[PDB]
RNA sequence: UUUGCUGCUGCUGCUGCUGCU
RNA sequence: UUUGCUGCUGCUGCUGCUGCU
């Protein structure tokens, strides 16, 4: 079991759930990513566009938990390091190499931020 | 001529600018570009921290201008769209489809400035 | 604008490397 | 953390498509 950046668990919606989404209803969420050199933890999380979920899906990685988690692959040469976020049918990624990942967080949790307050 | 989305011109520095300004000194600037189906309009771009500068900068394209040269490639299937930003090793991605493009101008004109105004 | 995955397409991004500039 | 380009490497992102979920 690998270490992984994020301190909340999957939650991504069963095929069932999702028809049953569909057929009533606005996503159920959105989908984020950690990749450190070869390696990506994913998630999909519960989002529904107020401020306590909000607030909510902000603590699922930080600065800390995803240096923890990125440090067990550094090596002699620089690796690559990837965040991701999806949300209606817009992508954000930050990357670089791993000398920048406090930067590239920095980024990252203000764009995981700006696009999930984005207004449709 | 195909149009471009940027109202500024490319600054690209020579190599020589580049080596000189590597033996006396800090980027000379950042690179970003626009693209749309298959093809990628690039620019570097001076910038120097300052907020003229910072201003200057944010005036190379638009949501207009982005929309104008864009459209030139819609048809029947949603076109892949991403406007794509490097300063200082980090790079930030925003892409999704054509029907999202007004979102991506939103989202790339945010990341730019947060990207741009990022301390070192 | 959409749950998760398979395989294909085209174009980016990032890492390391290469030769010129 | 770096001007622009050539060719290679590995991993994402996006578009369209595919079959299951």
């Amino acid at each position: 079991h690998m270490t992984s950046p994020f301190k909340l668990p999957d939650e991504s919606p069963s095929w069932t759930e999702w028809r049953l989404h569909n057929d009533e209803t606005n996503p159920l969420g959105f989908k984020e990513s950690w990749g450190f050199g070869k390696v990506v933890f994913k998630r999909y999380l519960r989002y529904d566009r107020t401020e306590a979920s909000l607030h909510r899906v902000l603590g699922s990685w930080t600065g800390d938990s995803v240096n923890y988690a990125a440090s067990r692959f550094f090596g002699f040469d620089q690796i690559g390091c990837q965040y991701s976020i999806r949300f209606r049918g817009v992508s954000i990624t930050v990357s670089g190499g791993s000398r920048t990942l406090q930067h590239l967080c920095e980024m990252a949790i203000r764009s995981k931020q700006e696009l999930l307050q984005l207004a449709p």
